[PDB]
């Protein structure tokens, strides 16, 4: 089981929902949380981009940008459509890493690439209940729709609603660490609420952890544009909320460490946890 | 198996061997060939990096700069060396595409990373024949290290001394026709010869094979910097001679193709052939 081919933007769709840089207005929900040292984050996200959203966001992407693609789902463009394979509770790949993702969302495109009559579903949101039929149109890969535009692309593959892995976690401090001064991170997920604010207040934290407090940090991904960290529902959603409060949990543990080891160093996130009681 | 795991370029190299830009002055063999619609190409190349290298190359740049690998063997960084795993005549991962080649190097990198004791096999020219003992250090893609400074990547898996496959060609010639007009590229391969200086020629060629002799663009790639793609030996390596024999036809057949269809259009290389190539 694949999962349903799922409509994430029209190609029609210009910028993508919750885009936000770490220069946007923040919007007051409560007091508007501290700004310390969120201008310099060279930082910002959004949700899935059509092939036109994302030539319109390249216009104000600065030089050495990168395309911080955090789906786990396998997912891809038909023509300028976004798409992606949909399995309950967006939980395609369930367990996999980026490496195996690439292969197997290569495949899954390759199978629509310039044939008539693909059906892709699409939700109520996105003009749904019923579906597009497509094609024959070229199915590409996002790194290689990042690759077009000269734009840099990294792909780690984190679940839907989930925190990320500690894999995850140990390859993208790395990551961070190994980035020259100049290169500027967008992050995105399906959504640009769960998964892309995680990764933003991350690269927050890896910077200003020491400084700034952590319900600042949380509060202000939020007024961005970002989804609330930390949120529950009311009981209505029980294992949509244990997945929430593993997920807060987890954010607790990286801003200790990255107050302890200021932009991932000395020590990175699995040597640091080896450290504990 | 999976070959030998061997030093493509030291961490401490630089500037890779053959460097070249669309830019670059061209050395003369026979007359100096046309530069007719040579500089304007966006294009560059060079053999295998170091990740040092990648930066220094990086500081010349312009923006929005693709690294086009064309390597279908298995590759990557260890710390800053590039490696990569050697099957004979380098014919790694044979056949395969390169959603396949990036995960099989992917497992293959995630065994060395920040492992003691890796032994680098290291040819004559390269440091050679004693080998190179390394690590703990960090293994990671080519994809990575051109994410890590915000440059684009592509990969297109070429077997080395050999053509592009139809497939390849054709995810290329697409791929040109959907880059916006800043984009630039910059090709690489192993030795930055025969599949570095066949991309430029392809580039070459979807510009200007209705303008510049087909000679002139073969010649011209070659004075950049590049490798003489109209060579051949005298008898002596007969397998080689037929890959070349078989990569010099293809390009006169592509040369054609970019004649009929400048640009890569209005068909596509695919179907210019199957319409009997006109």
């Amino acid at each position: 089981d694949v999962g349903v081919l799922t409509l994430d933007a029209p190609a029609a769709s210009a910028l993508p929902h919750r885009f936000r840089t770490c220069f946007f207005p923040l919007t007051a929900s409560a007091a508007v949380p501290s700004r310390e040292g969120l201008n310099g984050l060279r930082v910002s996200g959004s949700s899935q981009f059509s092939l036109a959203g994302l030539a319109l966001m390249r216009e104000q992407f600065p030089p050495r940008a990168v395309i911080v693609d955090l789906r786990r789902e396998s997912h891809g463009f038909l023509g300028g459509n976004a798409v992606s394979w949909r399995l309950p509770d967006n939980q395609g790949n369930p367990g996999r890493d980026a490496a195996f993702v690439a292969e197997a969302e290569a495949a899954l495109l390759a199978a629509i690439d310039e044939r008539p009559d693909i059906v892709v579903a699409r939700e109520a949101r996105r003009g749904g209940p019923t579906p597009l039929t497509l094609g024959p149109l070229p199915a590409v890969s996002e790194a290689q729709a990042a690759a077009s535009l000269g734009l840099g692309y990294l792909r780690l593959a984190v679940s839907d609603h989930t925190r990320p892995d500690d894999a995850v976690v140990e390859r993208f401090v790395r990551f961070s660490r190994s980035l020259p001064p100049d290169v500027w991170l967008h992050f995105h997920s399906r959504g640009g609420a769960g998964r892309t604010t995680t990764f933003m207040t991350l690269v927050d934290m890896l910077r200003n952890a020491p400084s700034v407090a952590f319900e600042d940090i949380i509060a202000r991904q939020k007024a961005l544009g970002g989804s609330d960290l930390a949120k529950t529902s009311d009981g209505s959603a029980p294992g949509r909320d244990a997945l929430a409060r593993q997920r807060l949990e987890f954010l607790r543990r990286f801003y200790e460490y990255a107050r302890a080891n200021p932009g991932g160093a000395p020590l990175g996130w699995t040597a640091w946890l080896a450290g504990g009681a």
